[PDB]
């Protein structure tokens, strides 16, 4: 099977591609932007495979995505291209905007044009796959706001939207679009929500890649208030093989939340890290001495907790790894890739870690 | 109070301009960009007042919508400005996306960055007024789909959002932004879920005024499948009074539902027009004889019905007319005023309708 999928340059993006090329018998070509988060080194063990095909070009641009849709005819399309850093859609928006509303709506129509004029055959085995957030459910009750004996709620795919940010609304409007473009036009349309990512290729500006580059280059490890907010964490190569499986074996019309039941408090997750790297790259102190608290995020959700009872009872899905398991080879995977590192840190990101970090709030 | 309205030159905007003007002591300013559906002459009885000023202007137009926000100094905004016809979501999308989703957040970044460097009184009582639809909801059982014995569910503010066609997922998708610079940067805003309206100045694409005018110029009245798809409806003017009432009383962050609990079958409604017309305007044969059943409309949602108990018994609001008493003052209006309905019909709207109708899918 031919897949077209955007934003592989990515994070998660960059594993599906990586996955795809290594696992199975599909080919892939990748339509990436390449902003501030795109890197085509997070691509480097399969580029040359003739199974892959890279294609450089924004979403918004209408014209080239239907070349390039008319030229590789996919069968199926899995899209992952977006502005993701919900502390940069706070000071910028108009990004996510563009990019996940706007840029959704013209790929959709692209996608569209095209599964209309597809033979019989093609045209009902085609699937647009949305690649999607939890957080477009909004905030969960956290356990310090309920009795200590009560049960606390979990997203599920039938939980109401209530998005918080300009990232999380962008991207709850981006999945409103999918499902009305579906019951509109009966376009193959399958919208998938998964809890955070972390792991290999994970761009600095988020916590566990952020902590982990700070800590060992002696940098404040900052933590958003108290640190007792709460995320539900799913390794990237676990995402990516649901990711697959969904596009392959999804139905059309249907919703999956995806994630491995792994809830932890920021300040576990980051002392989790530091403890890693005193027991690894020991050093004459701790770097625990680096945790520092700082401002909280304006509208931060407090705790995201996904149920994903009916993609395992459905697909079969379940997580290889476990949030240990996981975090240990996200750490050592970060020492072993300098080359990576050193070249994602450029200018432009020291300037986000100024505007974002320094004289905060 | 000095209120900004947008979209105030349409259909609901001018009932509500007109309703603040004759019977309140607050002043307007209205911006309204004139599309097809902005017609001065829809608030000709109030164009002269010293307390009325006209802006016309495009909610896109940040520059300009600036400077008209730092002229009037407004102490509330009420955003009406929208695309708001499903069919022609369902062939040109694109003006939905760009009006209703690109503008709202265009207009939020305005009016966040006015109420921010507002004083801390004129600041703590500044107020975002978004009005919605309860199309964001989606689609509700129908009564041939359950028991005859069972209660069928209505809309309520807590119901999920899960829209069907272009312009509900392009209305949720504001709605969303809404919550979210709320939530994000504590603007005080409030939202507004209303059913069906129908009544004077209504512009004659949507069902009730285009069956009057057709049926009166001896056209077929265009009946969507089998007419039985069922719409909640509120006379105009009751919904411009629950609004005034909401921008004027409501609560921040709070989302209210408006409706008459007047839930009828489409085809019920066209009949109940074609006897008022026997009566007040008879000829040779019925007016139904002109019904005609034409192509389904693509996705079309086959019940909406708003439970309004929340506006009910915490703002008091009640509407003042019945369906039968207002469906009556409808057609009398249309009937007195051919003057308006031949200055907003123009050459563009016999194109629209020989796109909708004529060869109808
Ligand atoms: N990171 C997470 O924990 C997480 C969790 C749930 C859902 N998601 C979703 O998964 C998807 C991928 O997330 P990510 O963390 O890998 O993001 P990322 O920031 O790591 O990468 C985004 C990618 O999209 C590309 N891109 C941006 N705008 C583009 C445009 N206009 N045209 C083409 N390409 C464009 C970038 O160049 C980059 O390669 C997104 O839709 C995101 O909302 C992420
Ligand atoms: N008509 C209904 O039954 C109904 C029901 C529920 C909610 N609503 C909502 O109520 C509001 C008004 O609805 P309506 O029926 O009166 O619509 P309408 O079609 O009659 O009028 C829309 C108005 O907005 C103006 N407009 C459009 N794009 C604009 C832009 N970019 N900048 C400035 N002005 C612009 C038009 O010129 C026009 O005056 C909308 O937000 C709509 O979604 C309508
Ligand atoms: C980036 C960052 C995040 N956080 C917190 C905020 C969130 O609760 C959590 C994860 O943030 P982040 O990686 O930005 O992901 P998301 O906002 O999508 O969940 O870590 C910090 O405490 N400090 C930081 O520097
Ligand atoms: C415009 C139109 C609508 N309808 C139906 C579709 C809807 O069920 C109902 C009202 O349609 P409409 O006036 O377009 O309002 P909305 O889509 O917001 O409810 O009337 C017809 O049967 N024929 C027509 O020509």
């Amino acid at each position: 099977m031919k897949i077209l999928i955007t934003g592989g340059a990515g994070f998660i993006g960059s594993a599906v591609v990586r996955h795809i090329i290594k696992n199975t018998q599909d080919t892939v070509v990748n339509i990436d932007k390449l902003t501030y988060a795109g890197n085509l080194e997070s691509l480097s063990d399969i580029s040359e495979s003739n199974r892959y095909n890279f294609e450089h070009a924004d979403i918004c641009d209408s014209a080239e995505i239907t070349r390039i849709f008319e030229q590789y005819q996919p069968d199926a399309v899995m899209h992952l291209a977006a502005e993701s850093h919900v502390d940069r859609s706070i000071t910028g928006p108009a990004a996510f905007i563009e990019t996940n509303i706007v840029g959704t709506y013209a790929l959709l129509e692209v996608a569209r044009k095209y599964w209309s004029a597809l033979g019989e055959d093609k045209k009902n085995n085609f699937r647009f796959h949305h690649i999607s957030t939890d957080e477009v459910y909004g905030d969960l009750p956290h356990p310090d706001e309920v009795e200590n004996s009560v049960t606390l709620p979990l997203f599920t795919e039938t939980t109401a939207y209530a998005p918080s940010s300009p990232y999380s609304a962008s991207k709850a409007s981006s999945d409103h679009l999918v499902r009305a473009w579906r019951r509109t036009y009966g376009l193959p349309t399958i919208v998938t929500n998964c809890s955070n990512n972390y792991g290999p290729y994970h761009f600095p500006e988020k916590l566990i890649p952020l902590v982990i580059l700070n800590a060992l280059e002696g940098k404040p490890l900052p933590i958003y208030g108290k640190g007792d907010q709460i995320r539900d964490w799913l390794y990237v190569e676990d995402h990516a093989r649901a990711l697959h499986m969904v596009v392959t074996e999804g139905k059309a019309g249907e919703t999956y939340n995806i994630g491995g039941h792994n809830e932890k408090k920021n300040l576990d997750v980051v002392f989790t890290i530091c403890d890693l790297l005193d027991e690894i790259v020991p050093k004459a102190t701790s770097y625990r001495e680096q945790i520092t608290y700082v401002a909280d995020r304006p509208g931060h959700d407090r705790r995201y907790a996904i149920d994903a009872g009916k993609i395992s009872r459905e697909l079969g899905w379940k997580p290889l790894e476990t949030f240990e398991s996981g975090i240990r080879k996200t750490v050592e995977w970060y020492l072993a890739n300098t080359q990576w590192v050193n070249n994602v840190k450029s200018g432009a990101y020291q300037s986000w870690i100024e505007q974002n970090y320094e004289g905060r709030q």
